């Protein structure tokens, strides 16, 4: 049985990374790309938030230092955040560079007209490519990426636009982003 982690689209739930479920609203993540009957961090506090970064209500979240909320995956890909943070079981912690940085650029993914200057936009990162999309739409496309440990590169999170993307990986990518849904409560 494949359930899917909701931060990286993998599927493995091998021995020492399983893919755990909250119990109350149904997603699903691997245990270390959350830094771990269990409840997500959100149903502990009785919340369905928002993204401070992007207009997306679905996937999995993290509690910021000054009370609010953020996915995982957009605290993994918006320069500037220190994501190592929820690793060491402690809060995102966004600075007054982050906070400048809100609506300063358009999605070009969103499917929400009304959202799409919203939160914070990461480009695509192939040669000097200027395409801008939040995290959790280009994640929707199949566009974001991991460097594997091998690969030895000191930010290993990336992001291409359609135009630059591996296609094969964002093929995958795409069909277990729509297996998520399935998922849910
Ligand atoms: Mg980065
Ligand atoms: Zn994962
Ligand atoms: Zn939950
Ligand atoms: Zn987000
Ligand atoms: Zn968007
Ligand atoms: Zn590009």
């Amino acid at each position: 049985h494949i359930l899917i982690c909701c931060v990286c689209l993998g599927d493995n739930s091998e021995d020492a990374d399983e893919i755990i479920q909250c119990d109350n609203c149904g997603v699903t993540v691997h245990e270390g790309c959350y830094g771990v009957p269990w409840f997500c961090d959100a149903c502990k506090n009785g919340v369905s938030p928002s993204c401070e970064l992007c207009p997306s209500q679905d996937g999995i979240f993290k509690e910021t230092d000054a009370g609010r909320w953020v996915h995982v995956v957009c605290a993994l890909y918006v320069p500037g955040v220190a994501f190592g943070d929820i690793d060491k079981l402690r809060p995102v912690t966004l600075t007054e560079m982050n906070y400048s940085k809100y609506g300063a650029k358009e999605c070009s993914l969103c499917e929400d007209t009304r959202f799409a200057r919203t939160g914070v936009c990461i480009s695509c990162d192939a040669g000097m490519c200027r395409s801008f999309f939040h995290v959790t739409c280009a994640q929707r496309e199949g566009l974001l990426s991991e460097a594997a440990a091998e690969e030895d590169i000191a930010d290993p999170f990336f992001a291409y636009c359609k135009q630059h993307a591996d296609r094969f990986d964002r093929k995958w990518k795409r069909k277990n982003y729509l297996a998520l849904q399935s998922y849910c409560k």
